């Protein structure tokens, strides 16, 4: 249960959840309702939780009695950047279901959804500049660039089966892992801990996020749309060749033709899907997630033994057992 | 896309620094306000923050137009994928994001939190207001101040921020910087309402009733009638106001000129003074 997993920082999340409503304002009922749609749809709030967990462990190590106001704002900032990414991702992937509810672009047109994401990006970087830490300012600005860089790169290698796993991990760093890595390090920065601790907190966030996206790519093959709350079996059909396919593409070369066919033949997608399950593609991709999770756990031993650290120890083990 | 705007900008800024020795509008304002405030502060050359502020602003302006043209398909139950391939939707949003991201990334690397607070604010209200623009179309109940505010967020606010951050990067007094925000706001409004005139002389066909139409809809007893709807379909000529539309810009323009009087006599302060005059010269 994600509820029990995030128990030690449950109270911190409830303050954030009651606060995202006003995080955009009230002058614009369209933008307000567009935000209530995706915020109220029921996200997992995993990115604010890790910020909360890292902020507390590194605050105990630094002698702070409570959390700074910039800790609690940072958690609201990362979630709003994550939300802005999802909005722009759905317009890109032509997805009509997010978190069990209809996506914004199919309610208010693609333009308003794009502007809502543009607003959420500038809004978070505006809050972030008001936190006055210049180092976090540049770090998060790098992440906003990484989301666009990965999406342009992911859009240009579709149906290209000679894509390497090296490219696949770099792509998933840009669009998913860079934000999570910057959020865990920026939390350590607002606690004032040493540079080495700052660096290892960033290394936990990038490796947990890397395996997190690998699992997100697995659940597209192994879970239903109703289960995930978002369209399932969509990456392969669009030409986005995730780790199960790249692993599978090494032994069963019939995949190459079907994907280079752009699945034009009727029945081709159904047979290509079973060719992925045919091979050890799904399980070989899972062990890539386990390895990325192994590196993430090692970065935690720099911290003392605390239930904040052991929850952060549990969050990768929860990733490998997650049906979403 | 991003790499192409910087090229013709790096060249256009040189074509002006060469002309100053003995679109293109936004970095010209940054360049001339940068040097005017620079010589006042004892800076013998434009710093790097001034040079890369000019490309920051145009990248925001250009990325704005790209995202503003994203298609509305709300009530489309036909072929969504066909119109998006036809109008390059997925390409437009990705390039606009990357241009928006590289701009704030440049801005973040300048290590001035006051400019970052100001610029991100400009983008924020641009996105919010453009979401709200759907309602104000076909609405009789806007005042002249409500029009100047939508026209601020649309264009004028970005120009005012560019001219004040140019003064901030010269490290001069905050009163001269505040006067530099005032040069841009006004010239921006004065530039927006003169653009709103040029089209009508369609923008009301979609429902954008600018300052000409609000100086009307007052005298013109009805007017609201026609815009209340298809109707007589004729009379869609207009009525036609413009006297209070070429004077509205003339008044804002002389407020911008008045803000330049804190700067000493210089070839940049006079070129900036001629910027307002050249905007009204299109009459
Ligand atoms: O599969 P995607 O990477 O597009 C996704 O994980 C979202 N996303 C977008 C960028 N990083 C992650 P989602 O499946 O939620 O649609
Ligand atoms: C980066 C991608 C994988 C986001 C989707 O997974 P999440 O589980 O993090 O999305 P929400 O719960 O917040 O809706
Ligand atoms: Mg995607
Ligand atoms: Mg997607
Ligand atoms: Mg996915």
């Amino acid at each position: 249960s994600v509820s029990s997993l995030l128990e030690v920082v449950a109270d911190d999340l409830l303050k954030l959840n009651n606060n995202l409503k006003s995080l955009v304002g009230a002058e614009n009922p369209v933008l307000v309702s567009a935000a209530e749609q995706i915020f109220g749809a029921g996200g997992k709030r995993l990115r604010p939780a890790l910020v909360f967990l890292v902020s507390r462990a590194t605050a105990e190590l630094a002698g702070l009695l409570e959390l700074t106001t910039e800790h609690q704002r940072l958690a609201e900032i990362i979630e709003m950047i994550h939300t802005a990414s999802l909005i722009h991702d759905d317009v890109i992937d032509d997805s009509g279901m997010r978190r069990g509810k209809e996506t914004i672009h199919q309610l208010y047109g693609t333009r308003v959804a794009v502007l809502a994401g543009d607003f959420m990006f500038a809004q978070s970087s505006w809050f972030l500049a008001n936190l006055e830490n210049i180092e976090v300012i540049k770090l998060i600005s790098q992440v906003i660039k990484d989301f666009a860089s990965g999406e342009i790169k992911q859009a240009s290698t579709l149906f290209d089966c000679d894509i390497t796993l090296d490219d696949y991990l770099l792509k998933s760093y840009y669009k998913t892992a860079s934000l999570i890595a910057a959020s865990t390090r920026s939390a350590a920065i607002f606690s004032g801990v040493s540079t080495a601790i700052c660096e290892q907190m960033y290394e936990y966030g990038r490796n947990l996020g890397l395996s997190f996206q690998v699992v997100d790519d697995i659940l597209d093959f192994t879970q239903s749309a109703e289960q995930l709350g978002k369209p399932a079996g969509s990456d392969l059909a669009k030409g986005n060749l995730t780790a199960p396919v790249i692993f599978a593409l090494q032994d069963e070369p019939q995949l190459r033709e079907i994907i280079d066919s752009e699945f034009s033949e009727t029945n081709s997608l159904a047979t290509a899907i079973e060719l992925v399950h045919r091979s050890g593609g799904i399980k070989r991709a899972h062990e890539l997630a386990r390895e990325k999770g192994e590196i993430a756990i090692q970065s935690l031993q720099c911290l003392p033994r605390s239930e904040f650290r052991s929850t952060l120890e549990n969050m990768v083990k929860y990733n490998l057992e997650r049906i979403d």
